[PDB]
């Protein structure tokens, strides 16, 4: 597979608790805004559930902020080239019923090209997919995905399987 993204599967990161936001995980940037005074937990986590390889992010989600981004994990660095459309699909689950999920994808200047929103994720493994065009002249872009929704307080979020492709 071609794929934009890396480490989409988290497959690169060792089992545990991240808590190098930034840099703890390859591929990624994890970030927490202050406002969250009971910050999540995000772990990589070996499962024999696992969508993709042997891992899984893990997002615990024990109190919010005052914007669904106060809670995000960010695919970065993404390799795209200008003018082209892409699949975006990942997998995601959650421990409890009622779970939200923005997937979105946008460039270093944090303009937005596209987004699902306000995903209704379950207790069981699905697919989440859009198509994107890079609108711009940009080449390396990031895909934020946001956990910060009140409804998801007291759940984990399961996320696997980021796979940005070409078209
Ligand atoms: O530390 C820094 C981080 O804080 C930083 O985080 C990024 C901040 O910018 C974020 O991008 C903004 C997200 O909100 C966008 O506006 C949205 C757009 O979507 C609107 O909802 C639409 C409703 O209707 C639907 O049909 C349609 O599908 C939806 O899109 C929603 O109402 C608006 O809030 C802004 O345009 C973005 O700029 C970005 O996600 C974060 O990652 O990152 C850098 C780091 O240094
Ligand atoms: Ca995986
Ligand atoms: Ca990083």
């Amino acid at each position: 597979m071609l794929v934009a993204n890396i480490n989409g599967g988290f497959e690169s990161t060792p089992a545990g608790v991240v808590t190098d936001l930034a840099e703890g995980v390859e591929g990624w940037d994890l970030n927490v805004g202050s406002s969250v005074t009971n910050p999540p937990v995000f772990e990589v986590l070996e499962t024999s559930d696992a969508p993709e390889g042997n891992k899984v992010l893990a997002v615990t989600v024990n109190g919010v902020g005052n914007n669904p981004f106060n809670i995000q994990a960010t695919a970065l660095p993404v390799n795209v080239r200008p003018g082209v459309t892409y699949t975006y699909t990942i997998r995601a689950r959650a421990e409890q019923d009622g779970a939200v999920v923005s997937f979105t994808v946008g460039n270093q200047s944090l303009d937005e090209y596209g987004r699902l929103h306000h995903q209704q994720i379950t207790t069981e493994w699905q697919p989440f997919t859009f198509e994107f065009t890079v609108s711009d002249q940009e080449t390396v872009i990031r895909a934020p995905i946001h956990f910060g929704y009140a409804a998801n307080v007291g759940n984990t979020i399961y996320i696997d399987g980021l796979a940005i492709v070409d078209l």
